[PDB]
């Protein structure tokens, strides 16, 4: 266990009182904007994020990944797409991407590292229309490129998916579906194996038949082949259909920081939020027990503020994370450590 003390000086560090505003945001109300990933190469940070485009749960096609660049974490443009609608494949309707093995170290380059030659990515897959799992179960795919990460191109991808919930070894926590996933590259092999991933999927609990979606981990030596780790779930909040997700992991001396959501848990009042967990092991995880780091307090975040990647650069830190409004109009905005002036960017004006 991490103790109090310690926990109350991670809270210190990572905390961001202060609300820049939209960072990319739709332009209508039939696209809808999520799932940040921010990195930088030489003079430029850059941002994978995934568009859906539809209004309702099921007159969207599903997932397409793009990417936008940045000089100063604040202001960006949008540059294309990196993961597109692949027609024929296992993937072909959803393809919701989050760039892998990046530098872990807290306020360090936020680089992306490379493996044999190339930088990797891993994704949400599936063939169903819709939005997310509505029509089809969604499975992690994998992707990579020997090109020019700053450049809208597309990335290469495989014919199947790494990990399925049709998998003889899949366990109970994932048979309904997968969700989010990233690889991080573990030189000291604490779990024995030096790729490391973190993902969440859901289930149904075999005590207490409780829904809800949970995180857990699955190893492997070449990026191609996967175990999942036999301890799973590793991290989990037990009430009916709440939601724990989005595992992003930053190591902050000889602590690990785990900057997560969740969704739909009983003693909060608002319905999603972020907050964040330690661990000295990866596996064993203390929840923080005071006040959440994002929770819905504008008009544009004012249903969900959740979902997080924390960039900590020059003495201040940058939470980017997924604002939805009443009217479920979605996408990224920032939270920053002190006032930074506020972004000009709005949403359109919502439907009747």
């Amino acid at each position: 266990k991490v103790t109090q003390e310690r926990m109350e000086q991670i809270y210190e560090e990572v905390k961001t009182p202060y609300k820049y505003g939209l960072a990319v945001a739709p332009t209508d109300n039939y696209h809808k904007i999520d799932c940040p990933t921010v990195f930088r190469q030489g003079d430029k940070w850059l941002m994978t994020y995934v568009v859906y485009n539809g209004k309702t749960g099921t007159d969207g096609r599903g997932y397409e990944t793009w990417i936008a660049e940045s000089d100063n974490l604040l202001d960006w443009r949008t540059l294309g797409r990196v993961l597109s609608y692949r027609d024929g494949k296992w993937d072909c309707n959803q393809r919701g991407g989050f760039p892998a093995l990046p530098d872990m170290e807290w306020g360090g380059s936020y680089e992306l590292q490379t493996y044999k030659g190339r930088h990797w990515m891993t994704y949400i897959g599936g063939e169903g229309t819709g939005y997310e799992a509505v029509k089809a179960p969604l499975f992690v795919g994998l992707a990579s490129t020997k090109g020019d990460i700053s450049t809208a191109h597309e990335w290469e991808s495989l014919d199947k998916p790494i990990l399925s919930i049709h998998d003889k070894d899949a366990q109970w926590w994932e048979k309904l579906t997968q969700y989010k996933s990233t690889v991080y590259w573990d030189k000291d092999k604490t779990l024995g194996a030096p790729f490391v991933m973190f993902y969440n999927a859901g289930g149904r609990h075999p005590e207490t038949d409780l829904k809800g979606q949970r995180v857990g981990i699955a190893l492997s030596k070449d990026m191609k082949t996967w175990k999942r780790y036999p301890g799973n779930p590793v991290f989990a909040h037990e009430a009916d259909g709440t939601i724990t997700g989005d595992a992003h992991i930053q190591k902050m001396g000889d602590v690990y920081v785990m900057f997560y959501f969740s969704a739909f848990e009983p003693s909060r009042k608002y319905k999603a939020f972020n907050t964040f967990a330690a661990s000295y092991d990866l596996v064993n995880w203390t929840d923080w027990h005071g006040a959440d780091l994002i929770i819905p307090s504008k008009n544009y975040d004012e249903l969900f503020a959740h979902k997080s990647y924390v960039i900590k650069h020059d003495g201040v830190v940058y939470h980017f994370y997924c604002a939805v409004n009443n009217a479920e109009q979605r996408g990224i905005a920032i939270a920053t450590s002190k006032p930074m002036g506020r972004s000009a960017v709005r949403f359109p004006k919502p439907e009747t």
